[PDB]
DNA sequence: CGCTGTCTCGCT
DNA sequence: CGCTGTCTCGCT
DNA sequence: CGCTGTCTCGCT
């Protein structure tokens, strides 16, 4: 339980509906407002008229707010994948992760094959390719991925398979940005092949980790440690 | 994802 | 498709 | 470098 960073200001909202995959309508202080959604997943378990969400204002654009997360067991599940990215950057920088206790980000969205992976990190040892994925689909004590078929996600895992096999370091970090979870596993029904490809990748030396994060009402983003991975 | 309009399922 | 926001191109 | 205008990218 380390404090990673704070989101300010942070406002409770009532979720009304999605206008489209990038925009939700929320009610804040009697007013109806448009909120950016940065998470391509379905989030059907979260995106239900009436549930309490949490937003933060921004300047400009076609939306005045960013929908960051939802009430979940008294705290906050973080659905915003840019915020998840920042919390992961902070983890690296502060060296709170055992696998990377002295490393730095040298490139973001570095090109591999005909795709782009998330990070190129530099260890004391050598070069490492880290891809992150949002795991906010719950089953009991498990945070899971995905909640729908991701053809983009298949090909990304393949690049990690094609890199590892061919003598390169390749990692995948599932961000379990839910409170009250201690394990990760893939949701087979969400995508049949990503389950398969995860074992295939796990066999080819591709490191697979999963982290536990939540947000408090204060806006405080908390890292809870690694989740037990069960690929 | 939600977008239109229409057409499809088993179990109660 | 258009939907957000921010990113990337060559040639002039 | 910034200069015009237009046309190009993946990921969210």
């Amino acid at each position: 339980a380390m404090k990673l960073m704070e989101v300010s200001p942070l406002f409770p909202c009532i979720f009304l509906r999605r206008v489209n995959r990038f925009v939700g309508l929320v009610r804040i202080k009697e007013r109806i407002e448009r909120a950016l959604i940065t998470n391509t997943g379905r989030l059907n378990e979260f995106m239900i008229p009436g549930r309490i969400g949490y937003c933060t204002p921004k300047a400009g654009g076609k939306t005045r707010y960013i929908l960051l997360g939802f009430e979940d067991h008294g705290k906050i599940a973080i659905i915003d994948t840019r915020l998840q990215g920042k919390a992961f950057e902070k983890i690296i920088e502060k060296e709170l992760l055992p696998e990377l206790e002295g490393c730095r980000i040298i490139k973001r969205e570095p090109r591999v094959g005909e795709s782009r992976l998330d990070y190129l990190i530099e260890c004391s040892k050598g070069e490492i390719f880290v891809e992150t994925k949002s795991a906010v689909l719950r089953e009991g004590e498990y945070a899971m991925y995905p909640d729908c078929p991701s053809v983009r996600g298949q090909r990304h895992i393949k690049e990690l398979i094609k890199l590892a096999r061919d003598g390169k370091r390749a990692m995948i970090v599932f961000i379990g940005a839910l409170p009250n979870v201690s394990k990760f596993k893939p949701y087979k029904k969400g995508d049949p092949k990503i389950a398969e490809l995860l074992k295939e990748a796990l066999e080819a030396g591709v490191e697979i980790r999963a982290l536990g994060l939540h947000m408090e009402l204060s806006g405080e983003i908390i890292y809870r440690g690694e989740l037990g991975v069960e690929i």
